[PDB]
């Protein structure tokens, strides 16, 4: 898909598909 890590929640159009592992902290994988 097209997919980014977001620190906040994912946008209302993308689903949750996972984390990301960024320098020691886990930010959501948010895809559409």
């Amino acid at each position: 898909a097209t997919c980014y890590c977001r620190t906040g929640r994912c946008a209302t159009r993308e689903s949750l598909s996972g984390v990301c592992e960024i320098s020691g902290r886990l930010y959501r994988l948010c895809c559409r």
